[PDB]
C-alpha cells in the first residue's frame, strides 16, 4: 500500500524524452525553472498526463499513413495523417497530439519507414526534416493529426508510402520550449511542472541528442523529470497518496555512502534544495529510497558543488 | 506481494530482444520450441538471467573503446574493446556478454556513434557490418569484451578512436540461434526455455527487423518471451513464487470477452495448450491478469484457431 520505488539506478534507466539511456543527473537554476514537458508526465497515483506514453520506444515517435505533394522549392514533401503508434486511429482528445509526440522544438530528422505487419512485408526507408516550432502559420496540427515533413534522404529508392513510422535521428536548432500543436488554438497541455519552495529547484534526468550544425555535431542536452520505468512503475501500480510529498534519499547501496535527500511531490517531479547559480551533477549510480510522506512546506538539507574552490576576487 | 501484472496491452510494450514495439502476440509450434535466448529473460522471483538488462534502450546495443585500422580491399576495420552501455567497464563474469548483446546470429548492420559525455562533445557517426555468428575466421568473443566490424571503403576513413555506443540498424541472414560468444569455449548461459507439458507450446511477443538485400528489404520476424515491461516488472518487484507457475487469463478490458487462459511458469515463459500445426495468431489489445498459483502439471484450457472451416478430404 505504500509508496515505493524501484531500485534501478539511474544510469541504468531509460529517457522519456528523447529514446536513448539516461546519462545524467543535475540540478540546473540557470535553466526554465517550470518546464512544460508533455511527455514523462505522471503523477505518484498513477495519472499519466499529457503524451506520456507507457512503452519507452514511443519516446518522440510517431506514426502515420504518409502521402504526397509536390513542392516548388525543397521537392516532394509528404503529408502525414497521424495514427497512434498502436496502429489504432489518432482521435484529436484531451493531449495535444498522438502518446509520445515529440514536445520540444527545432528542425527534427526522422527515419521513416513502412509500417511492419508480417515477415516478407517489403520496407522503404525515406529521411525527412520536419520543423516542429510555431514557424507562423505552416500547417503544421499535430493535435488535428497532419503534419509535414520533406525529403532529405532516400535509403531505398522508392518513396516511403502508407501506412509507416516515423524514429527521431537528429535535431538542429533544438529549444526546449513545445511546438505549436495547434496553429494559434488553445490545446490541452500538461500544466507547468511545480511550484517549488523557495530554495527548490527541478531534479533533471538528462540523455543528449545528435544536434547538426554547420561542418560539426555535438551533443545536445534534453532533460525529463522521471526516468520511463518510473513513468510506467506509477502508471501500473496506482498507488493511493497521503500527503503533498514524499522524502527520499538517493543512496548507494554498494557504499553504503547516502548521496542527497530529495521531495517527490505528488504531481511527480522531484525537488532539491540548493542555492548555487551553477549546474550541479551527482553520481548516477545510486538508488532511490522512499522515506515517508511529508507535507509541502518540509524543508530539505541542502546540497552543494563538491568543487569547494573560491577566490578572493 | 500478491503478485500481479502491470495492466499493459502487448500492443503498447517494448520488444525485449530487439529495440523496438510488440506487434504481434502468438504461438508456432512449428519454431523451434525451446528456444536459448539471452536477452529478455526473468524469473517471477525477479532473478535476471542471461544478458538481459532493466532498460530496453539497452537490448541489441554495444558501447565499446574503438580502435580502427585500414586493410586494403577490405575497408576500414574496427576493433571494440566492449564495455557495459552505462559506460562501466565490462568484466567476463557470469553471463555471455556485456547486458543487452544481441542473442540470435547474421550480419548486423550497426551505427555507431561517439559517446555523449556532456552538451558540446562532437560526435562523428558511422555505419558498420558485424557478422555474429561463427562468420568464418575472426576472434568474435563478446563473452571476452572483444569483438569487430567492417565497413568497404576505397581509401582511409577519417575515423578517431575513442568511446562509442553503437546501434542496429538491419539484419542480413538473419537466424535467431546464439552466437558464438566464447569462440569453440563453454560460456555461462540462460538455459533453454522449457519444459513444456505435451500439448504446449511458447506464447511469442513478435517484432520485426528491417531484413536487407541488394536494393531489397523485408520484414523479419524475432520473437521474445516477455515484453520488456514484464522484465522490469518482475526484476523491480522481486515477488516470492509459491508452486511452479501462475495462471494468467488473457482478456479484453472494454468487451469483458476472455479470449484464452496460459501459464507463466516460474522461470519467465509463458504456455499456451494449442494442438495445431501452424501458427495461430492473437489479438494485442488485451490484458494479462493473474488468476492463481497452478501445478507444473496443470492443465490448461486448448485453443485453437477461429477459423473452423474444413474439407471431406
Amino acid at each position: 500500500r505504500m509508496v515505493d520505488l524501484p531500485v534501478i539506478q539511474p544510469r541504468l534507466c531509460t529517457h522519456a524524452r528523447w529514446p536513448a539511456p539516461v546519462y545524467g543527473l543535475l540540478v540546473d537554476p540557470s535553466l526554465p525553472s517550470n518546464p512544460q514537458w508533455q511527455n514523462g508526465r505522471v503523477h505518484v497515483d498513477g495519472t499519466l498526463l499529457g503524451t506520456t506514453p507507457i512503452s519507452g520506444s514511443w519516446v518522440s515517435c510517431f506514426a502515420a499513413e504518409a502521402a504526397y505533394e509536390f513542392q516548388s522549392g525543397t521537392g516532394e514533401v509528404a503529408t502525414f495523417t497521424l495514427i497512434e503508434q498502436d496502429g489504432s486511429a489518432y482521435v484529436p482528445g484531451d493531449r495535444a497530439a498522438p502518446l509520445g509526440y515529440p514536445d520540444f522544438s527545432g528542425q527534427l530528422e526522422i527515419e521513416v519507414q513502412t509500417e511492419t505487419t508480417k515477415t516478407g512485408d517489403k520496407l522503404k526507408v525515406t529521411t525527412f526534416e520536419m520543423i516542429l516550432g510555431p514557424t507562423t502559420n505552416a500547417d503544421q496540427a499535430p493535435y488535428q493529426g497532419r503534419v509535414f515533413a520533406s525529403v532529405t534522404a532516400a535509403a531505398s529508392l522508392d518513396l516511403v508510402d502508407g501506412r509507416v513510422r516515423a524514429v527521431p535521428r537528429s535535431i538542429y536548432g533544438f529549444q526546449d520550449t513545445i511546438p505549436e500543436y495547434n496553429d494559434g488554438l488553445l490545446v490541452p497541455l500538461a500544466p507547468p511542472i511545480g511550484p517549488f519552495l523557495p530554495g527548490e529547484v527541478l531534479l533533471r534526468f538528462r540523455t543528449y541528442m545528435r544536434q547538426i550544425d554547420t561542418a560539426d555535431a555535438a551533443a545536445e542536452a534534453i532533460d525529463c523529470a522521471l526516468p520511463q520505468e518510473f513513468v510506467s512503475w506509477f502508471a501500473s501500480n496506482a498507488f493511493t497518496v497521503q500527503s503533498e510529498a514524499l522524502l527520499l534519499r538517493y543512496r548507494n547501496t554498494l557504499t553504503g555512502q547516502l548521496l542527497f535527500e530529495c521531495k517527490l511531490y505528488n504531481e511527480g517531479y522531484i525537488a532539491l534544495s540548493y542555492s548555487g547559480s551553477g549546474p550541479l551533477t551527482f553520481p548516477t549510480d545510486g538508488i532511490f529510497e522512499v522515506v515517508s510522506w511529508v507535507p509541502r512546506l518540509y524543508q530539505l538539507a541542502s546540497v552543494g558543488s563538491l568543487a569547494t574552490g573560491r577566490m578572493l576576487k
